DNA sequence: ACCAAACAACCCACCCA
DNA sequence: ACCAAACAACCCACCCA
């Protein structure tokens, strides 16, 4: 009795956003590196969306998820109530984990020929394949399609940014989705630095991404000529 | 503990719509009639939404007196399930029933009359197609009809093309029909060898009212008289 | 066994041959004792609300009350249940609205006092939203009522001209005109009056065109001020 | 009868005075108004609104932070027309009153201004890239209900509406409410004639805003411009 | 083939912030 | 900060008067 019909609470986040992707990655590797392998990573990239919806459904504050043998304690920010709690710089989210695992594939491939073969034969990024990108297209480019990859703009050669740009231009993506990539750093350069100083490299990347099949994959060449014969720009 | 996530795999498709149809007819044909089929086509979207709503993997649906167990691949929880070649989806059930109407009409005069008088396909009438326009063309509007490009004379293909040209449908939706076979010919074959028939289909579909549907020529002339196209 | 979902629509085997004049006569005969300017006012003020409420109901036939007017209405508003066969003797919200528009139309003709009563109590929001008032005329003002298209002749082609004006000016979708383009005009069919009655129709269109429309709800001063900032009301 | 409907009398033009309503509101709830509760309110306006369109109750008790306020619900299509007394509070009025509260609190001094500016966020303002540094009257003008205080907010709510019609093609009818509001003691027919200059000043001010869905930095818009992207 | 638009009163959506 | 987008395989929209 004497009880409010509705009741409301604050969402103070975030004060400073002092989050550093390189640090987050290094810490993450120190904490989970023993159980990270190509199998577990393949599983993650294949089950990201599902894990995401599972999180939007769940009420817990910290959820312990398992991919293969990879067990990770991750902060839930998908349902409205939980995310009201702001997310610390040492906390791991699905987005951050996706980025970290993308970078993991990137370094592991550099470890050598056998690791390269394993990662390339097992790791699949659906968002990359949907535009007809393969590993053969290049490591940085293929890995840039992974969510969170924008956290490592330099390693991926501006590719996440170029991809976002192309999704806006071609696929009519909402501009808001680019905001994440637009405060990110490029090596030591700040956004205000590389937005002015690196436009050339970014445009090169854009050209590279433009060479991709994109919407035109997968339609066989025969399919594309056929569609052309009926006045359809594929 | 506490949530688990795993590898699927990567397999190739052996599914044959003719075999699937023959099997389906063997399993459920006794309760397939024009009445139940009418009910199906008028309640497809509804059944679809309920499937998107349901958590179940295999659902028992009843249209009229026709009871069919159908695999649900409309729910995101359930969109990761594999579909056996003997499995029935809403899309497959729709295709099978379209072909069923096609053969039933061929059985004789009374069957033809019953099918044409009872079965209505909303996607066709929304574009002003009627049975009189043709059996193959009218049935081509049914979802799943692309599984039988030959019986329907490439009409489903032409219809998708026209949805692109006129209604600006995104080209991605055309992938299914562009991988379909024509009898036994693969797409890479009939894309070259059957261009004439395809063009015929396209012209026929082009003759449809389309966006002009629901208005007579008299109505359109009248509206034109008041600066309204169409 | 049992089935999770179960279906039989089944809607129309074949066509509807509904006659608005007979429907009107039957409706007036059945409910006329409680039809007055007050209840009609209440109806026209609660039409949209009644509709959403209908979208909320599971019942096939819903009993609505406007003031003292108690009416059984076929619910055809749920995406579930939109079977629907609407009997020709059945009353829907749209038909009820048309019937009450015509009722006002005849009641006003009953005499000076009745005219004063109707004009003093009944308000149609769709008409006032385009700045139409009773002074603009009984047929025109009443034509804005939904269902008024059922009585094209009494309302002098106004519902038609209004629909046309909604398409041209306010970009209403042309499909909403399908209904008005099938109605009769007295004994004339649509195919007849589309050719034979263009004079009356054009007159109606001109009349409707003279209305304020989107400029309604703003004072002249407001319109001046707004004009000063490159915004044409 | 399943549903039943009633007369909806006519009903007479507003005698509502926001200065008076505000004074009543501060007298009744002012002990429980602080920057925290106001922040929470502005962050939960839309949600409280939705909850209200969902609730059937006539009088709803809402709680934002420690601020518990009894609010008239005029949000359900069934009751959107229930009586609203001039001393009654709706969500819109509450938002306006709290914007005004922020304005006066900021005027109290250096520290209060810092507290308010550090805690209070108006989402509609940030959606057009306005920050507190842009100006107090301007930033607060984005608050719903701010049109109730045109003088305090320097015709900023009006200019914002104008910029929304001109740039974002807002429907012009939504401007009818602000066009009845007063300016100090001036009536609309008066200030629409006597105050057009200040209004243009305000309009130019609002026009200089990024308005990009931002925050995107001028450098950001320049960068994106190089890649054929408008805002 | 029955539903978008909605008097007077102020209200009805934009809302990552 | 996030609700959009997701290999291979398969239905994801449009929807009678």
């Amino acid at each position: 009795s004497t009880g409010p019909d509705f009741i409301y609470d604050d969402r103070p986040a975030a004060v400073s956003s002092t989050f550093n992707p390189e640090k987050g990655y290094m810490d993450f590797i120190t904490a989970y590196g023993k159980n990270i392998n190509a199998d577990n990573v393949r599983i993650f990239f294949l089950n990201h969306k599902k894990a995401k919806d599972s999180l939007k459904g769940s009420p817990k504050v910290e959820v312990d998820l398992q991919f293969g043998t990879l067990r990770v304690k991750v902060v839930n920010n998908h349902n409205p109530r939980n995310r009201d709690n702001p997310v610390a710089d040492n906390a791991i989210t699905l987005h951050r984990l996706s980025g970290y695992l993308a970078k993991w594939c990137f370094d592991e491939i550099d470890h050598g020929q056998i690791e390269e073969a394993e990662v390339k034969s097992k790791v699949v990024i659906p968002l990359a394949e949907a535009k007809g990108c393969k590993w053969g297209d290049g490591v940085a480019l293929y890995l840039a399609f992974a969510p969170g990859a924008e956290m490592f703009l330099k390693d991926f050669e501006f590719y996440p940014l170029a991809i976002d740009i192309q999704r806006v231009v071609k696929d009519g993506m909402d501009i808001t989705f680019m905001r994440k990539v637009l405060k990110q750093r490029y090596g030591t350069k700040t956004a205000d630095d590389w937005m002015i100083s690196e436009v050339t490299a970014i445009q090169s990347a854009v050209k590279v991404v433009a060479k991709l099949p994109w919407a035109k994959a997968g339609f066989t060449a025969a399919a594309k000529n056929f569609l052309a014969k009926f006045n359809i720009s594929v």
